[PDB]
């Protein structure tokens, strides 16, 4: 499978590297795509390569995506290139898989209404707005999407992620 | 005249230190509230002493509001007592001046239905999800509600909020 | 009204950005100037767009001078033509508005013997032997002079030198 | 099954947060052991609790040792207990994962003579001068010894060890 | 030799460290006097440890003073007790060596009018203004002063100062 | 005399720039080698010029050898024409000075077997592994080779190499 993963500068670097290396792991391709080509720098310090930027992503090309959080979220809402991946993937029933700031993509997308999940407790209200049945746990599972709310859920995000690629 | 701000560590600098003088200025009595006494760090490195906590509030005391950006209201907007200062306030038409993410405590407090303003570009779809009819300008007037949206339009969103308190 | 502004990298950040946008809010022209086109880089990372160079600046093409301060002033202090600007306007009795580290523009410039003001106290001697009568005050007014000493001055500051350009 | 982690301040923080929240994933019990109580803070800036100091560990009471790198190892071999429990474990064929300088605790265990293995390439002379065969790898797994070089090699590094404990 | 250090945070790290060493070299005990005891950091983040306030000093108990450069110079000037044990140990003849910002505190002791000397050239029109006759060499000795401008002087200052201390 | 100095980024601030102060005391001409040409930075973000690459190193030019310490060492010791110049000058006899992880290099270019120096405390296992009489002491001479621990040691490091370059 293909995992593609849609993301920015001043991403959460655990929330972007734990996944990577772990569907690494399962034999899955992963690709960073963002804005530009070259490296984006996490909150963090750590900086990655990207494979590919949001204009050449032909969403068809991708088995699965992932949206790390931090603060790239906000910036990548604002793409309607990167909205539009994440709105076919999702809307087409392909595997997602977000965490904290994550989902901000999704609400912009306009694929959450009625579906159940988390995020970072911080925005929400604003996953309520976007009509989310929002659940106060270290991961939840709805179908083709698997979401996580911070850090210390890790663990559980990939544990049911990696069981839905199989 | 007494005027209240809502914020807490990470708040956008130049958001909360810009307001605090230009309405000091003018001879209004400033106050920060935040979730603790001491001080709270801005993103930039500015600190500034917190004046009273949010438990300590009584909204009746004040005769307005200004909530500053940054990364502090997705901290304030979880605190029920911080939330509903501000619902009080905007829902009794106080004055109340947001800049950035600022707006994400009014989301919260469920007072902007059908109202119409700005933020940070970011949170545009959370604040069209909440109801608002958003605009792109560097200041919105909408009765007691001024709305700006980044450090840029600092100058024209107190040269609104100024004219409401006279 | 065009009001310029000598400045160049760690600047402190507030102190020039509160009068930039007080002075808009007038409806005043703003001007940044400094060594090189292209920006400048505050002592807590605000990044502001440099208008023109000092070697392109015609002191009578502007009608009132804003000294920030932080550490940018012992560096231009050190460029002639800065320094001959400041020299220029201030002599003329043309308004000009110090803050902090913003005066020792005006001991280079030679032009402060026997005037009042004040400056960062940690100056205070540099000052009295550059001929100052030295107040400790957030604002001194000395005819065309509009001087104060910290960030926690800023709303006296501009409100006497808002006056003065009036 | 209880797996201890020997680490320090200035750890390589996707190197210890990658492997806790891998073994977590496999419902392991996960211990971090360091020199006080309170907590640690790596490279980057990451924060973690430490469970317990190193004169609390008894190794009989664990049954696997992770030990990430970053300039943390240099620090927890000057620990003679900290070092006698990577030695006891490490003898007494108990699983032990190293990854980037990790394996200079192994180096001062006195345990590597003979055994094959890798490292940060910056020490590889180190491990080699300890009688380590040294391989330029991503992976090696010798016995109950899997070592890994830098953070690119997490998905293999975890992916070699979760096969041990199995 | 007992030679005394006057200083505080945010002091230019090399310009401490540098001569105190090179001092401790010749067999020459060196002490570090600041506001209070624990520790100080300079701007580039090393930590020194400080040996004794300023109120606890007699200046007839050292035999040569050291000013470093940095921001640390305008916060010790503005101390009475620290002036004055300048003021009175180059007032008496006793070695004296400043470098860079060094010399604002010697400024304010009242001791340079006639003397000749250099600084950072950031503050030549401050010790013009003292009564310097200001120098622009990588060293200079004036009698009893040795002083010299900005890092990449250290090796002639302290050439000059230890042939003082002979 | 030249002395070379072999060296890259994170090189320990101090431990270069004291030595290169104190020899150039001496008249003696010192240089930078590293990777590249421009600069370089250390731990605390001195940044310092490079005055020739490994490669056009001849060591039959230089008449000293520094390897100060710091992250730089473990960077320097992969590359095998660094490692053969430090074997070069080592061998023949020429004075040698080392501090901290500046030995790495030495342990790389085979030279120290049965020779008697010290290191940062952190690596005496890889010193004695290379077959080093490894001393707990501020400053240790073996004929041609000086060697001192951390950078609390400069003054006893430089005190004893300036004897050998007389
Ligand atoms: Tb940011
Ligand atoms: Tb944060
Ligand atoms: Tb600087
Ligand atoms: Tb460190
Ligand atoms: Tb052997
Ligand atoms: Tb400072
Ligand atoms: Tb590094
Ligand atoms: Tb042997």
């Amino acid at each position: 499978m293909k995992v593609l993963f849609l993301t920015a500068n001043e991403f959460e670097d655990v929330e972007l590297i734990y996944p990577y290396h772990r569907l690494k792991e399962e034999g899955h391709a992963v690709y960073i795509a963002s804005f530009e080509r070259g490296t984006i720098t996490g909150k963090h310090g750590y900086s990655v390569k990207v494979d590919l930027t949001f204009d050449k992503v032909n969403p068809a090309e991708f088995d699965a995506l992932v949206l790390p959080g931090g603060r790239a979220p906000e910036r990548v809402r604002l793409n309607a290139k990167a909205v539009s991946i994440a709105r076919k993937m999702f809307s087409e029933g392909k595997p997602v898989a977000s965490i904290c700031h994550g989902p901000q993509i999704l609400i912009s997308a306009g694929v959450l209404r009625g579906r159940k999940g988390t995020s970072y407790p911080g925005i929400k209200d604003d996953m309520i707005n976007a009509g989310v049945e929002w659940v106060d746990a270290e991961v939840v599972v709805d179908g083709n999407w698997v979401s996580s709310r911070v850090p210390a859920d890790l663990y559980a995000w990939m544990r049911e992620f990696v069981k839905l690629l199989k």
